[PDB]
């Protein structure tokens, strides 16, 4: 059975009076674990989520030469003090620094974007809205099955873009690793339309398999912003994936 | 003297565990008043302030026809439920419906926006960014003291638009009447770049006399958003504009 | 409860606003969305009075759109005479003078005006019984004038609605003028009156509210032996209004 | 000044009963540390630290096509447990199997095994002895200071084999991540000539510089291995490169 659904997990969302969904891919065994098949299969904003597709784009136009180039701080002060500095690929990933890719975009421009969105199979690949902007209040919409579809692709470096650019985006992605498992993936916060979610979508790669993973949740304040990782952990944990 | 620091009003925004500045000017002596001209002259993003202008130019180029017109809700749900309804001229200024003013600034289109910004010589006339968002997050910066100059040519009907589209505007900024007073205004709040900030400006009609007012103050949350009016009150209370 | 496609509905427990002040009287009010009529009293409603300061709407608008007034701010001197009402004593603008319902600055613009163009607009208004037979400078206080609560709801609708006979611009000055009260919840505008030349002696109060999604149209009228009740006029309005729970 | 000589790093050589040296390269300042210069510059057999030269030259010869290419184990039960498997070159690198290793040391060749040592300038560059375990019981000697000098080459992409081959191996070298650091590294333990010793080589990748490090330390028993590791965090902290 390729999907299956799971409620026991709700247990975890319950128990940090949270509602949201995680879904769950056994690369080796081709299964797919939820629990909540209708909300795995709800479209949301891609927020900060969107810096995978918008990272791989820039690379393979050469907007971004390499992880090294430094994205230079325009001075305005906002609200993430890890914001208000030069970044690179690396660190503009890490600290999800929406106004580097907010330049990125503006240079990709939107033929390219759109072509590219529509060769990913990324979501309702609709960039309606400002080219700069659209993954926060545009028209792009994705659900987490989507998310494992797209992220599936990259694993597999079987995106149309370089080899080049798929490598460097996943070195971008490393968020933790350890003697037990690697973790690349990205966070997202959206808040610019209802409802407010929070995102974590990426992979878990282990010595003979990968489980790649998408989450989302309600969040109608920032407080609660850890839960995005720390449900997905208890998930990985229940199912023996991660110890 | 044109401009006097009145310190005494720092009692207002301190008992309200705040900071911020009040700008008043007495039309009829031709002199300002403020509790901090540093402050005073301080340029900050208009947000919601920018209403007014971009009211005067959707009406003076016939993208709005007349203060009935019906802006239908477009059926994505947003943060503020009054914003998830059909709106007029009026009621959109009343709730600050920042959706109905983007589709406005769209149709008015970046060349004749900037035109009349410098016409208006309406803060710093940059529209750099989205044509649809530049008053949020773009290059458009005005002070207190320079939304006082603004709104002394909007009151004398002395903008460059026509007199129709002045007296519409001048109606949808009613705030607030009783047999003492008349308070036409705008609220804004900024919360996309630092230091996050609260509005408020417009001037208040008495029998024989207009005191032009802009004031603004640190908004870190929401919680603060009602201390616009009431600190903006309190200095006119003291300086027995209103009773 | 009321009834759909009925014009005018009585609503005789509005009578309790008037008899708790010692007086009586009608509120009419009219609901733009629903083309529908409220009143407590459908004989009183249709009973035509002076219009008394009322008129300073129309004669507001007909100075605007003939120029004898050029705009909200244009001064009018106070002629030097010291009348009993002390805000009368003073300079006027057309807003300080509907405020203050200042009798001499418009009987000076009534005479410039003049009786033709008076008769022909009040007729284009289709105002009343349309009747300026008396003193060009006096007939809405003591001549033949006469305008019913619901012919006063007829000609404020077209007002609303810029469809009188003027100017656009003549129409939105004398809607500013008529600003009475304004908060987050609703905007009235409206004009008092006092009938006092010609028995009975009456109050008026007509206009509108303004809501998010509909207009409310309203004119009351009331027996007034003194000044004494005057704030009664505003106050079993609003009485009305709160109880049809059109305002808080 | 090139080197600087710390020997209050011994204090976590002395408070572990144990003999050894860490050398540390500020990549930013250009300066090295180290709690024993003459021994940081003493040169000792690689042991499974080759595993990172190894690794470059298999791949860009295509003995290694990529990191998933499974490499069968070859039914010799050998004592470490995870060597009795198959590998690819991620587990191959974390687990430092060496059979997997010399397969690909027997497919590169004398030849070009040589010419590569040569072209990486490592450490003397003699391959003499067995061309499947030179760098276990042969001649090959590399100190501390060569081991940084060869890994700067390699985290610049400044090897003489192709961009992507480096890239691969710093992926195989990934050790432990998390929102602080990220350290890629090889261990190796050099049991068959004396002196017996333990290695760590590689770095740590910081938001705004790389501290690339190599320490050797005297490992008569296999009991110790884990202070390879565990020293050199010692030092990081003491140096505050890592909280
Ligand atoms: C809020 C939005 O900018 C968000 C996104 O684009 O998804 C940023 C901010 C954040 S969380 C910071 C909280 N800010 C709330 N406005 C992240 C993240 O953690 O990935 N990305
Ligand atoms: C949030 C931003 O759009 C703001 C503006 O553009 O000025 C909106 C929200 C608000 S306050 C509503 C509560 N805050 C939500 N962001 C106002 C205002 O009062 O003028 N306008
Ligand atoms: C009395 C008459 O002039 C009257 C009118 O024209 O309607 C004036 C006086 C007044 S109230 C003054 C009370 N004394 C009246 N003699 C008003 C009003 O309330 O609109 N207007
Ligand atoms: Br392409
Ligand atoms: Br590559
Ligand atoms: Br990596
Ligand atoms: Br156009
Ligand atoms: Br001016
Ligand atoms: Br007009
Ligand atoms: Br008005
Ligand atoms: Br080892």
């Amino acid at each position: 059975k390729e999907w299956q659904e799971n409620k026991s997990w709700n247990a975890h969302f319950t128990e940090h009076k949270s509602q949201g969904v995680v879904v769950l891919w056994n690369e080796n065994k081709q299964q797919g674990f939820t629990n909540n098949l209708k909300r795995a299969n709800q479209a949301f904003l891609p927020a900060s989520t969107f810096k995978i597709p918008n990272s791989l784009i820039a690379l393979d136009l050469g907007v971004v030469k390499d992880e090294h180039q430094v994205f230079k701080w325009d001075g305005q002060t906002r609200d993430i003090a890890t914001w208000n500095r030069d970044h690179n690929l690396i660190t503009a990933m890490k600290y999800s620094v929406v106004p580097v890719y907010q330049e990125f975009a503006r240079q990709i421009g939107e033929a390219r974007m759109s072509k590219m969105l529509h060769a990913f199979d990324y979501g309702n690949e609709d960039i309606s809205g400002n080219v700069d902007s659209f993954w926060l209040d545009g028209g792009i919409r994705i659900s987490a099955t989507e998310q494992i579809s797209f992220l599936r692709k990259l694993y597999h470096n079987k995106l149309h873009v370089s080899e080049r650019s798929q490598r460097i985006v996943k070195q971008a992605m490393l968020t933790e690793a350890n003697g037990d498992y690697i973790i690349r993936a990205k966070t997202g916060y959206s808040t610019r339309i209802e409802p407010k979610i929070g995102w974590w979508v990426g992979w878990v790669e282990l010595d003979d398999n990968v489980w790649f993973f998408a989450m989302n949740m309600d969040m109608p304040t920032s407080d609660g912003l850890g839960l995005r990782q720390a449900i997905t952990k208890e998930v990985l944990k229940q199912e023996k994936i991660i110890p």
